[PDB]
C-alpha cells in the first residue's frame, strides 16, 4: 500500500535498527526507501544496515529531505536539540513520528511550531520485537496530524506487530508494561533456564524450552477468548507438579513483583519528563 | 613533566613503578614510604605549586577551597590543576581559582586506589579552559596506572558508584567468601588468596572475553552441579539488588556532595 | 624444575574445562597443541570446534587418548568417572599419571576402580577453574597412595603455569570447589549487576562492565599483592561520611556477606552429595 | 600538668550523668566529694541520694551551684538548656569554665545565651559516657570561641582522670553520641541477650552474664592493646570449621553489622534532631 | 612448677606477663615472639611432656589422638594434661591415655584469647583420675590470665558458644559500629578506639554493678533521646535473637565436634 513513501530515521540505534529490520523484512518498504542518520554510528550497525540496503548518512538534514515520515529514535533528552536542528527544514509533506519514551506531543510541537506552523506529529511507544515483526505498539495522534496520518501509521506499524490508536495520557503506562517488558521476559528466561540447568537440563535445551514455553503460553492467550486465569486453572491438575510451583512462586509475590515493576517503569517515565519540562 | 600532590600515595607509587615519572620529578605536601620511593616531600602546600606542572589535589572534599584559596594566587597558566577530591565539582574549583587568574585549567578526575598496583580505573571529566591536548595528556599519564577514558562530569557520580566504591565492594565480598571456605574447613591464609584469585581471575577472563557476563555465567555452570546450587542461593538474597543498591547508594552520595561543594 | 615440554596430555572430555585448560597451557607455551587429545561423546560442540581451531587432535574413542596420553585428565560429569574408568581401565600403563578434576570424585574411587586393572595407579585429585583461559586459574591438587613424588610436582609446575596452584590434603578440596571452583560464577553474577547499577545511575552498559570488571580485577590485585586483611583495606578507602560507606551499608543491610558465606557452603555441599551419589 | 585538685566542680542537673561523674571523679581521687555541688528539680531521685551519701553537696537552687563552681558541668535535658542559661547567665563570671554535656547542644547556641550577660564565656562541649562510673568511660570534647588554651588542657586532664579522653572539632560529636555516647545501651542489649543464649545452652543467669561480659571486656581490651584491625582479630580466632565462624554465620545471615550501623546511625540522627529542634 | 605447650601464645603471654610462671620454665612445641619472651621452644613434641608438669594441648580437634599416641608412653604419673583442643572430650583423651598407663589426670579448659591481655574467661571441667587438688591448682593458675571457674563437662559446650566464640561476636561488633562511626563522619582510627572503649567500659560497669543488664538499658536510655531511637532500630532488626541464635550456634557445633572425637 506504501508504493513511492519514504521513512527516515534521526538515530540508528536498538530501536531504530528493529524498527528498519522489521520493515525490510515485512516487506511493506524498499529498504532504499529507508535513510538513517547518526553523528557517530557504530560501524558494525553501519555493516548490518549498508547489506541491508538502508541508506546512511552522518547528516540529519539529508535524513529530513529524504524522508516523508521521519522517525525519532534518539534518546528522550536528545529530542529538543534535534528538533531545533532540523525545524527549520519540515515541510508540508512530513509526519513526524517521535518514538521517544516519555517526550510529549506538546513539548515536540511547541518546539517544532517556532518554524513552520502545523507540524504533523505522531508519538508512538514500541518495543524491540519489531525487529522479528512481533512488536506491539501504540500512537497517539498530534494536534495537527491529519485523520490519515494516524491511519497511515497503524498500518505501517501494523506490518511488524500489534499497533492500536491510544489517548497520550496512556503512554506512559504502556511504555512501562510493553515497551520495558520485553526485558521482564529476557530475565524471566535467564532464570528459568538457570532453573532447568539446577535440575539437570544442559543450558542451550533449557534456553529453547523456557523461550518455547513462553512464546506458545502467549499465543494461546492471545488465540483464547479465556481469562489468563482460566488457563491457569485448565493446566493444573490437582496434586500436580504445576499446582506445586504455581504455589512457590505465590509464596514469593512473584505476582506483586510484576506489578512493582510496570509501575516503576511508567513512574519513572513520567518522572523524566517532568524533568525534561 | 613535574607532577605534585596536595589515593595520593597510591598514584606515586603506580606512576613510578610505571616508569612514567622519575620519582624525584614528584613532590608532596605513608611519609616514610614517599621518602623511600624517592618523592619530595614538604609541608608548605605552596612549594608543591611552584614545583608542579600537573598538579593532583588529593585531600577531603572539606579541604579542597581552604588549599585553592591558598594556592590560587600560585596558579600560572602552564598549570593542570587536576582533583580528585570526591564530590568536588569542576564549577567549584573554577569558581575558586578565576578570582585569582581567569581561565584555570582544571580537571575532575574519579580514579581508584588499585592504581597502585596499575590496575586502576579512572575517568576524568575537562573544565571550561582545559585545552584538548590536556585531556589526552591526562588520559595517557592516567592509562599508566589501569583503564583510563574521558566522560561527561555528569557522569561521575555514577562511576565512583561503580568503580569508585568498586573495590571496597570486593574486598567486602572476598572477607565473606574467605568466611565460607574457613566455615566449610579451609585455612583463613589459603581461603583469602584463592578467593581473591578467583576475583581476580574471572575479571581477566571477562575483560578479554567478547562475551557478556551471563554468558561466562551460563559457560560454566554445568547442569545439577556445585556451582548452579550456589547461584541459585545468591539469587534467594537478592545478591544481584544489593549490588545495584550499593552503586546507587554510592552515586547519590556524590550528588549529595556536589551540591555541598556548589553551595 | 622437572622437564615436561615434550610430554603428551589427554582430556576424556572436550567441555568447558578441557578447553580452558588446553587453551591455558598452549597460551602459557608451556605444551604444544599437538601434544594434546581430547574425546567427547558429542562432536558438535562449541568446545570441540574450538579445541579444533588451537590445533588439538579430537578423537571420539577414549581408548584412543589414553593411549596417546602420559598425563591424562578425567574432565567428565562425575556419575560419567565410572563408566569411563571401566572402559579405559585395562588401557593404563605405569608411565600414566591419572588427574581428576571431576568433581566429587574421590581418589579412593579411582582408585579402587583402577587398581582391579594394574596395580598402583597414580592418581592426582584436581579442583581448579575456568580462568585458566586467561593463566590466572586458581587450582589446588592432592596426590593418591601410589603417586610418585615427582607427580606431585610435575602437576604442581604445570598447573602454575596456569594460575596459582598449591598443594592440599584431599578433604579441603570439596570446600576449594565452594570458595574458588564455583568462584568465578559468583563474580560473573556480580559483575552483570554491578553493570546494571551502573546503567541505573546513567553510565552506557557497555562502559559499566568494562568499569566493574576493572574494579574486581584491581581489587583482587591489591589484596593479593598486600599482605594487609580485606577487613583493612575496606577501612582503609572508606572515607568518612563519603560515598563507599554509604554504599557498604545497603550492602550490610541486606545481608550480602552472609549470601556468600551460603553460597561457599551450598557449592561444597553440594560437591559433597554428588561424591555421596557416587559411592 | 596542670593542678586542678583544689578546684570546685558543679553539676547542673542530678541525674545518671552527674552521678557517674561525681563517682568517677572521687573515685580517681582527683577530686574530693566536698568540692562537688549539684542541684535538681527533684530530690526524691535514687541518683539525689547516692550524690548524697558520697558527700557531694546537694541542693535545689541553680544560682548556688554557680557561685560554688570554677568548672560547671550542664546535665540536663537538652531543651532545659535555654531556661538555665537565661536562670543563671547573670551569674556566670570570668573564672568560670562552663562544660556542657546536654546531647545536641551546640556551643553557638550556648554562647550567644550567655554573652548576653558577660562577654567572652568560656564553654566546652562534652559528649561522655555512663562508665566513666567505673573510670572506663569514652570522652571527647570540642573547645569554645573563648575558651582559653589551657581550659582545653584542664578538661581534658581532668575526664582522662575516668576513661580515654581526646579533643574532636565540634561537628564530629553527634556522630560520637552515636557510637560510645550511646555504645554501652547497645553492649547492656547484647550482653542480654547472649545471656540468654547461655541459659538457653543449659547455662545458670548468673554464670552466663558473667562469662558473656568478661568475653565483651576482654575482647574490647584486646582490640585496644592490639594494633590489628578487627576484621583481623575475628580471622585470627576463628577455626576452620569449628564454633565460632558457624556462630558468625547465623550473625551473618541476620545482618547482625547493619544493626549496629543502623543504631550509630539513628542515635546521631536524633541528636541532630534535637539541635534543630532547640534552633 | 613447669609447664608445656603443644591460643597457645596467649596463654604463654598471659601467663608470664602475670608474674605467675617465669618464661623458661615454659617449654612449646609467633616463634620469634615466643623466643623473645622467653619462652624455650622445641619441635619433638616428647621433649615437652618430659620437661613439663602441667602439661597444655593446644592443637587442632583433628590432631589430638596423634598426639596422644605419641607420648602416650611419655605421661608420668606426676602429669595433669590439660585439654584446650576445641569439642575434644575427657574420654577421648582418657580412652588414648589409658592404654598406656592407667588413671591419667585430664583436665579440660575451655579459654579464650583475651588471655594474651589477662582478661580471659575460663572453665575446666576434671577428669576420671584428677585428684581434687588439680582442679584447685588448675582454677588459681588460669586465675592469674582472667575469670576462671569449674563447670561441669557437659557445659562446656555452652560455654564455647558464650565466652569462647564471644571475642569473635565482639570483634564483629567492633567493626560494624566502626563502620556506622565512619558513615557519620568519624576518622576510622577514632571510630575503632571510642567503639572499643566503650564496650570494655560497658562490660565492666556491668561486672561491677550488682544490677541487671537491662537495668543498666534502663538507666542510661533517657526519655525521647539519641540512645532509645538507638535501641529501637536494634530492637526491629531482631538484635537479640542474633545473639541468641550464635551462641546457640557454636554449641551445638561444638556438641557436633565431641561426637567425632568420641567416634
Ligand atoms: N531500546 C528499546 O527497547 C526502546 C527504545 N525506545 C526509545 O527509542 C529512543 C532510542 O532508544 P535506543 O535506540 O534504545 O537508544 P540507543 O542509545 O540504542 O541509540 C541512540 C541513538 O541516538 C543517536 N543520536 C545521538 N545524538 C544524535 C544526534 N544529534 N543526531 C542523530 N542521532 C543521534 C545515537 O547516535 P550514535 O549511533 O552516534 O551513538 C544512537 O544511534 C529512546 O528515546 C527510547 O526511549 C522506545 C521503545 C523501546
Amino acid at each position: 500500500y506504501f508504493q513511492s513513501m519514504s521513512v527516515g530515521f534521526i538515530g540508528a540505534g536498538q530501536l531504530a535498527f528493529a524498527l528498519a529490520k522489521g520493515f525490510t523484512a515485512a516487506g511493506v518498504l524498499a529498504a532504499h526507501k529507508i535513510m538513517a542518520s547518526s553523528p557517530d554510528m557504530d560501524l558494525a550497525t553501519v555493516s548490518a544496515l549498508r547489506k541491508m540496503g538502508v541508506k546512511l548518512t552522518p547528516h540529519n538534514k539529508e535524513t529530513v529531505q529524504h524522508s516523508d515520515v521521519l522517525f525519532l529514535a534518539v534518546k528522550p533528552h536528545i529530542i529538543p536539540f534535534i528538533l531545533d536542528e532540523i525545524g527549520a527544514d519540515i515541510e508540508d509533506r512530513h509526519i513526524v513520528v517521535s518514538c521517544a519514551a516519555g517526550v510529549t506531543i506538546s513539548s515536540i510541537e511547541k518546539k517544532l511550531s517556532a518554524f513552520r506552523p502545523a507540524p504533523r506529529v505522531i508519538r508512538c511507544m514500541t518495543n524491540t520485537p519489531v525487529v522479528v515483526r512481533e512488536g506491539a505498539t501504540v500512537y497517539a495522534t498530534g494536534t495537527h496530524a491529519q485523520v490519515e496520518d494516524g491511519r497511515l501509521m497503524e498500518q505501517l506499524l501494523s506490518s511488524v506487530g500489534f499497533c492500536t490508536e491510544v489517548e497520550e495520557d496512556l503512554i506512559d503506562a504502556v511504555t512501562g508494561l510493553s515497551g520495558s517488558g520485553p526485558a521482564y521476559a529476557f530475565t524471566a528466561l535467564d532464570a528459568l533456564a538457570d532453573g532447568g540447568v539446577k535440575m539437570g537440563l544442559p543450558r542451550r535445551l533449557a534456553v529453547r524450552l523456557g523461550a518455547q514455553a513462553l512464546l506458545g503460553a502467549a499465543k494461546m492467550l492471545l488465540h483464547s477468548e479465556q481469562h489468563p486465569g482460566q488457563l491457569k486453572d485448565n493446566v493444573s491438575s490437582p496434586g500436580g507438579a504445576t499446582i506445586h510451583a504455581l504455589h512457590v512462586l505465590e509464596s514469593g509475590g512473584f505476582r506483586s513483583l510484576l506489578i512493582n515493576a510496570v509501575e516503576a517503569s511508567c513512574i519513572r517515565t513520567r518522572e523524566l519528563q517532568s524533568m525534561a519540562d
